[PDB]
């Protein structure tokens, strides 16, 4: 029905890469994907749209949520298309904090 709407919603910098969260929302419903180490090339060159080529568990799926704007933790999301280094450049000294970054 509508064009959905990507999100980075959680990012963390592990020992293989980057430990990626996305959600992926139309009017409905809300498709919350884990990848659980995305090369850090992709995530250094922003190499969005490649990021669905790489490993992701099975979509959990919930009803569209009213805002997205930051995550439990507090780190702001941001909308896929805004890039990798725009939600680390965001959240750098929160993701510091978590040991993250």
């Amino acid at each position: 029905s509508m064009k959905s709407v990507k999100y980075i919603s959680n990012m963390s910098k592990q020992e293989k890469g980057y430990r990626v969260y996305v959600n992926v929302v139309n009017e409905d419903t809300d498709k919350g994907f884990l990848f659980p180490s995305v090369p850090k090339e992709v995530i250094e060159n922003d190499k969005i749209d490649e990021l669905f080529n790489f490993e992701h568990h099975k979509p959990y799926v919930q009803k569209a949520k009213s805002r997205y704007d930051k995550n439990g933790i507090g780190y702001k999301i941001v909308q896929l298309d805004e890039g990798f280094q725009k939600f680390i450049e965001l959240n750098k000294e929160k993701m510091k904090e978590n040991l993250d970054y």
